[PDB]
């Protein structure tokens, strides 16, 4: 029965770390392969989360999120509850649901350069601070737009509140499965955002007469891209396994965190 | 075996001809016309939704074929129509359903109304002036409240309608979400929520407020009394679509809209 | 002395009593009141609409004094009454111009109508359904063609309006200069454009179609006959303004919104 | 009568740069105080037109611009009339107008720390690939919004059209004197762009517990900026000389530049 905890600096954790051992459950800490394990508990924020998840991932194991610091759309819950949780962390009654994660590929001279994969978006940007970088966008074998930009994100629905946000996406409900592509300041007349099936393919063509980029996934890993290859991106098969629990609707994370009017509201 | 063509109101007497040839029952139209196996349609989006309405009703697929200008809806241009016909008389082509929307109007508790959208429930504040007091709703919980000339609530296959002049983001015909679309409000946060199909979209107009106006479609209209709280969900019986090797969405945008492709590779 | 008090339909029965120990004529409304010299008002951005209309007929300044909400158009809260109260006796308060538009429809090159707006110059659609189909031009050129739910025409202290809910950019109320704004527009360029004071917006609407409604100011209304063509300017005649020592634009825009201003230092 | 000729890399340079000296013209070229002159032509795009207006502006003397790839908003005339303006440019009969240009200032600690200004625009961005650019904007001694994200542009009328479009900005005509705001990728409700008085005075702070930044001006020039200081730009007293003549109007060059469908139009 061992757990692999997880902190960010969170000092509510040497206590969940004691109750977790009074029911002769192995414990392990961390703030890198942490296998063996059975579930990875982690209190911080989403960056942390982030983190956390990129060691499940591998191990293929179960992630669950408690919020420390602000609020974060990927934690299944505060910090005024971590008994309930870790009572549900022994208990093991928890639901484990995957999650639709993508799988990032770079390409040159049709060889497969490079390899990435992305629970939240995968995000693409020029490499010069100045000028803009040339690409072409292409949705399961055909091309929508070919203009200049700061890159283009594609994302997760549960990225859809992050970076995708900020560069003008729309929101996306955490259960619902799709893609989503955000053009990145293009200079372009039509630069809104898609949203595809789950088994569409998206592939970014890199102008080949022009300086590199990179590309960052869930913030974290990074990875150059050399002029003229092509990103490719496709629903990974291997998904982040995710522990779930009476918790508060994506649709109240979103008020919460945005401080949305609400108000006049009836109900059914 | 019956095939009921619908049209706007000349390629036809071609599809009227060359279907006779092979002794196949032809209706004309511009009212359930029952009996038929399929019915093809020439015309635009607009003249193929009011032939879909029919196919609705009939319980059996559309098909259509634009003659003027470019639609997303129709599966060929007008000339493929022995193609097509082809495939018509033959009936090779593939029968998939296409995710409808259910609109239910409730007042008091109490649906007081009904409807059906196949691109989208357009909800629309009544009075040239104003504007539409409303709580937009996400399964249970709400997400706004705000004042707005309505709220659109299409289908990935209406996004390139109305709730794309909303400035909507362009969905996937293939996709299957809804897209909830806030029509010129005024907030901070008006930008536009896709869900899953289960998803349950409700949304509470005004009790101290005018009376609106919900569309579906375009042509389907009704009465929404104040206070009343309209409701949007997936259909349980959905529009059957005649589908044929075609251009695919990706293209019809770009020949639609003129995006630049220059440059473009291949892989 | 005359003063001319306009209400929606409390603090008002003190203003009036106030002025009256000052012996200073006064009315109240809630019609061309003519004689005063200054027209005060207590309501909200609507009230102060029909005041300002009022105050434009008789050529003297206006003044407001938000009662309920929030308004971008108010000089004073509910609580600066006297304070208020005191420059208006003693008129020490400022006079400045503000610009207004001129609103000509034509038709056949004839002038078929007139109208001017303080706030916005919306131009929408008549039928519940369908799309407006109009070119825009800016001095005698054209820049775009596409079928919307209308086109805002409005000014720098409407830019927090209808053209804020369409999707504008905020404009701030000492600037000189004309924001156009598509009305859910069905292209890929119909972001709001924003020139000179000099400039001269002509929106020619589609002869093959229906019939446009102008809404000016929210209130005044007219109907645009297909084909014909809108014409907004300058207006040479301005509102007058009292302007007087009050919160800043940029602290109404916060207050309104609730815009986060956490951390700000200074300088 | 010297003429400070500028061409791009262009090869209609020396038949301009010959028939100036057929009426007694002085000539200079270039591709750097070029004083002592009396107009500056220059011949490329508008990336050109920027760098040669950077010359301009210093000798205090008229630009004026040759398109020659391209389209440019900057421009006053096509190669497919060399003549013509050259005609004008020995006549000097083409009128010569100010155009607002900005006066950027970084000032940390109260003191000015650096100085710089922008005929198109003046561009903040974060310096990290990574995270977001905390910030405060503020308008005439308020602040209007507090928001993390990859800057924020200033720009001009004629600089709304360039990255401040790309940003997100509406179109604004030539002729108008106003500032463009535009928040360039902020994590917030409200970002949309403001638009200013030519005498207002826009300030934006820079976060003090978060990296530096740069802000590069006309996508030339830059400059860093230390964390905690505060970006102060306001309409510089010097303004840039234009030199005019009956050309196609801002109107016409939106149009071709981005292909916008203009039939239906009847005209007055």
């Amino acid at each position: 029965r061992s757990v692999l905890l997880v902190v960010h600096t969170t000092e509510t954790a040497r206590r969940v770390e004691k109750v977790l051992g009074d029911n002769k459950i192995a414990l392990r800490v961390l703030s890198h392969a942490a296998d063996g394990c059975e579930l990875v508990l982690v209190l911080g924020g989403d960056g942390t989360f982030l983190r956390a998840a990129e060691l499940a991932r591998n191990a293929s194991i179960p992630v669950l999120g408690v919020n420390l610091g602000r609020i974060g759309f990927l934690a299944e819950a505060e910090a005024e509850a971590i008994d309930a949780v870790l009572e549900h962390v022994v208990a093991q009654d928890y639901r484990v649901e995957d999650r639709l994660t993508l799988d990032v590929v770079v390409r040159q001279g049709g060889r497969i350069v490079n390899r990435g994969w992305a629970l939240n978006e995968v995000s693409l940007e020029k490499g010069p601070r100045l000028g803009v970088l040339g690409v072409v966008v292409e949705i399961d074998g055909r091309p929508v737009s070919a203009f200049g930009c700061d890159g283009v994100l594609v994302s997760t629905p549960t990225g859809s509140t992050a970076y995708a946000f900020s560069a003008g996406g729309p929101v996306l409900w955490p259960d619902l499965e799709a893609i989503l592509v955000v053009p990145n300041n293009a200079h372009a007349l039509f630069g809104r955002p898609m949203v595809t099936s789950p088994e569409a393919t998206i592939a970014i063509e890199i102008e080949a007469d022009g300086h590199d980029a990179l590309v960052f996934c869930d913030g974290r890993r990074e990875m150059l891209i050399p002029a003229g290859s092509r990103l490719e991106v496709t629903r990974c098969v291997t998904s982040v396994k995710w522990a779930r629990l009476d918790s508060a609707p994506f649709t109240d994370r979103l008020v919460r965190k945005f401080r949305l009017p609400v108000i006049g509201w009836r109900g059914k």
